């Protein structure tokens, strides 16, 4: 680990706080702005969509990423989530009434053993089954996301190789003739989370950023400050 | 199936002529500015390097998309296939020598059985085991590479789910916040081709195109002008 505090200046110029953390794979050495708030653990909120659909599909709860989980005809304040959707579209737009869904399905047994399984943060679900990865007591640091999604990466986390690769189906978020990105977007009104990795032609590059979000005005700043790092170290063009 | 002949300006504002046809999956309709060539059967050439990777995962010949074949050690006019290439690259970069090591392994025998079990093309592997789909007697049309995308899609061809998940991966072409493109490409001297899907949150839209391409000079033509066809209808903003 190597911390290059150059990189607060991708923050400052924006008027933001926060910490990127990427781990170069080929080489297996990683760099960040700040390498106390890398390790300091914060609620995962919509990030915990990875470890949950996982868990789902491994269980029968989800058979695959075209299923469709029908709206319960409650009217929810965010507009993309009143309606049908299926695994593609539930990460994509955050969905948390669908993974409520998926976490009252597991239930808190086998979705604590699961999470020992996978090393997943502090591994502590209390204490509503639907809503502690949002308001609960599990916590996990941006380097604890790079470890969880190493072994995504390589199929090596403790659950079916298909359950593994219709989640990473389901994490892509932006493609083109140079490279890949899969990730997942989290808020919780008061940090903004953005943990994935950038997949190359003979590497990857994982990542994970976390920023102090006080308004919603600015969760763009979640992609905008990673790909500035990026960039800078010349990771994508 | 809908003729849509003002499709033709978009060729023949590129001084080009050829064919693009789509199909709605969600409405099971189907456009195309030309019917007659839309059914007329050309080399597939890059583009059997789907049908190729799918019997080779199946067998065992490649185990999944970041198993390593080295290279030969013969260079090639190609920059990019000099090198060693995983399936990802091998499919980006259309690595022919990659293709025909995989024909190699299959065999003559395995091959034949598996074309005629995918119903694809004209199911005839004359002559060359190695080199049949760019100098051989197969042929496809673009509704038959429909036809055949649409099994994949849906994981209906006669391989394992696995296998057909993988090759979606290597096909992976474009994505962003509106659409993901998977697709391949191909050119044998005398035509372009570009066959895929545009993956939408609610619908999935198949396309073949083909076009003349008497000099390497216009290659790019291929994905603009579908781009155009797709903009055209509203499917991609
Ligand atoms: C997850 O972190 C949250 C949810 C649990 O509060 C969802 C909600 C949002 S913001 C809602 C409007 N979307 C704007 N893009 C996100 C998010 O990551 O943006 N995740
Ligand atoms: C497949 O159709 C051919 C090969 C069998 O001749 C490959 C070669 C090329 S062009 C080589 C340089 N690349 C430019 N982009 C393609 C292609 O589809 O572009 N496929
Ligand atoms: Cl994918
Ligand atoms: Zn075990
Ligand atoms: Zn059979």
């Amino acid at each position: 680990w190597q911390e290059n505090k150059s990189w607060n200046a991708h923050f400052t110029e924006h008027k933001s706080q926060g910490v990127v953390v990427l781990w170069n794979e080929n080489k297996q050495q990683g760099f960040t702005n700040n390498l106390k708030r890398a390790n300091q653990a914060f609620l995962p909120a919509s990030t915990f969509a990875i470890p949950n659909s996982l868990i789902a599909l491994d269980l029968g709860v989800v058979k695959d990423e075209h299923q469709v989980f029908k709206w319960d005809g409650q009217t929810r304040d965010i507009a993309t989530w009143n309606r049908d959707h299926n695994l593609i579209t539930a990460m994509k737009y955050s969905v948390v009434p669908v993974y409520q869904e998926f976490a009252r399905q597991i239930g808190e047994a086998r979705m604590s053993k699961m999470l020992h399984a996978f090393d997943y943060g502090n591994e502590d679900i209390s204490g509503n089954v639907d809503s502690f990865w949002l308001d609960g007591g599990i916590r996990i640091s941006a380097t604890e996301q790079i470890s969880f999604l190493r072994k995504l990466y390589h199929n090596k986390l403790h659950v079916s190789e298909r359950s593994q690769r219709i989640v990473k189906q389901a994490m892509l978020t932006e493609a083109n003739g140079d490279y890949i990105i899969r990730a997942k977007t989290g808020y919780d009104t008061k940090i903004g989370w953005w943990v994935g990795w950038v997949e190359l032609d003979d590497n990857v590059w994982f990542f994970a950023m976390n920023m102090d979000m006080p308004t919603s005005d600015g969760l763009g700043l979640r992609q905008a400050i990673t790909k500035e790092v990026l960039k800078q170290e010349k990771i994508i063009p």
